[PDB]
């Protein structure tokens, strides 16, 4: 494919989320930019329909894989980069153990020279006294790895990972990741042997912002291939 070579230099990216979480509707925008020679992201998001109603770290995972830090003997592992800019469909379920699930569709895709995440998000059977509606969770992210298998069946990629919230009591909660890509275009796509993703990602906030809001680092590295023989 010829997709990678949109991503040599510093990316414009946009984010727009539609959600409803146990009829608690919300929206967020945001807006920064991806360096995927490097694997680092950088953006701020904004609730634009005033307070979020779910903890800000529980939409990281659904708020941009093309950005990732793909090693030059893994290129041709690159499912994301190789469906651009036509894109890809991403698509989760998030179920957050003794609590109930989210459920995301999401485009990923360039308009003009930017690149889009335009997800549409719905939320089922939360507690309103749990961890989520509750905003019980601290305001941080830990590392984690996500292995990709490739969907032959559906010219794509699929990947289950745990996700692990921690909460302000001392202890931790599951979130239990279901995610399938396939890809928008008809073009041709690298169906990548199995790997994993591994994650990093800094939480802050802006002192001079006063809406609800999260400032982003995330850092995404390609692994799992071994290296030896040329």
């Amino acid at each position: 494919s010829k997709g990678e070579e949109l991503f040599t230099g510093v990316v414009p990216i946009l984010v727009e989320l539609d959600g409803d979480v146990n009829g608690h509707k919300f929206s967020v925008r945001g807006e920064g930019e991806g360096d995927a020679t490097n694997g680092k992201l950088t953006l701020k998001f904004i609730c634009t329909t005033g307070k979020l109603p779910v903890p800000w770290p529980t939409l990281v995972t659904t708020l941009v894989l093309c950005f990732a830090r793909y090693p030059d003997h893994m290129k041709q592992h690159d499912f994301f980069k190789s469906a651009m800019p036509e894109g890809y469909v991403q698509e989760r379920t998030i179920s957050f153990k003794d609590d109930g699930y989210y459920k995301t569709r999401a485009e990923v895709k360039f308009e003009g020279d930017t690149l889009v995440n335009r997800i549409e998000l719905k939320g089922i059977d939360f507690k309103e006294d749990g961890n989520i509606l509750g905003h019980k969770l601290e305001y941080n992210a830990n590392s984690h790895n996500a292995y990709i298998t490739a969907d032959k069946q559906k010219n794509g990629i699929k990947s289950n990972f745990k996700i692990r919230h921690n909460v302000e009591d001392g202890s931790v909660q599951l979130a239990d990741h279901y995610q399938q890509n396939t890809p928008i275009g008809d073009g041709p796509v690298l169906l990548p042997d199995n790997h994993y993703l591994s994650t990093q990602n800094a939480l802050s906030k802006d002192p001079n912002e006063k809406r609800d809001h999260m400032v982003l680092l995330e850092f995404v590295t390609a692994a799992g291939i071994t290296l030896g023989m040329d």
